[PDB]
């Protein structure tokens, strides 16, 4: 089946061998150059209504750790911004690096953070997460950068569950958790259209990148890259890094919601 990873043989540069989309015009991530970004005053603020009761499970597919929500009906919503309507929250996951100096996927003015958080939502108008993947506005992603600093007690809630899913395939119950408690003070954002940063890299993403990072400690970052990519019974391979290099911007325009 689909065979990819982040190693030198199944890494980012070889993905296009098994997945064609990896060569489209609208791939992510990209690098943000504020000098080229104008403030679009037509952009409205965004808002969420998360039902912490919609959290179901936490799993380690060996590529990253996810947190799945019940998106079979309107429970945890995201609305506003450049969104044609409200979207359902499906899940979140992290990309990180080997050290605190790098790790994010998007970079601003040449600056890379320690990690990047992705909250994936989809448009109910398209009936079906699978069917939404076929539309340029099927998915909506909140992107949160992570910088090192004081320890985040909110984010810590989530980390205490990692133990239960150390290896690939693991999966455990994870309920009553509202990811909005991680959002930073400011809600100002960049926005552009792109794709998934993992195969099959569908170009169905409207991106909402926050200008302000959430802060976390190194102890917490360390915990994150202590997860294993190998299966429960296999030579333990640490999950060191799962970020994709920045792709070509092409003719895309990245709009700002702030001045
Ligand atoms: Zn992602």
């Amino acid at each position: 089946a689909k065979e990819w990873g982040y190693a030198s043989h199944n890494g980012p540069d070889h993905w296009h061998e098994l997945f064609p989309n990896a060569k489209g015009e609208n791939q992510s991530p990209i690098e943000l150059h504020t000098k080229d970004i104008r403030h679009d005053p037509s952009l409205q603020p965004w808002s969420v209504s998360y039902d912490g009761g919609s959290a179901k499970t936490i799993l380690n597919n060996g590529k990253t750790c996810h947190v799945v929500f019940d998106d079979t009906y309107d429970r945890s919503m995201l609305r506003g911004g450049p969104l044609p309507g409200p979207y359902r929250l499906r899940q979140f996951h992290l990309h990180w690096g080997s050290s605190d100096d790098h790790g994010s996927e998007h970079t601003v003015d040449g600056v890379k953070y320690a990690a990047e958080l992705h909250l994936v939502h989809w448009n109910p108008k398209y009936n079906t997460f699978k069917e939404a993947l076929k539309q340029r506005d099927g998915i909506a992603v909140i992107g949160i950068f992570l910088k090192i600093g004081h320890e985040n007690g909110e984010f810590q809630i989530f980390l205490d569950a990692l133990d239960k899913i150390k290896t690939k395939g693991k999966e455990a119950p994870f309920t009553k958790f509202d990811p909005s408690s991680l959002f930073p003070a400011s809600r100002d954002y960049w926005t552009y259209q792109g794709s998934f940063t993992t195969p099959p890299c569908e170009e169905c993403i409207v991106w909402l990148l926050l200008k302000e990072p959430m802060t976390v400690s190194s102890d917490q970052m360390a915990k994150l890259r202590s997860l294993l990519s190998s299966a429960e019974n296999e030579p333990p391979v640490p999950l060191v890094s799962n970020w994709r290099p920045p792709q070509p911007i092409n003719n895309r325009v990245v709009r700002a919601s702030f001045k």
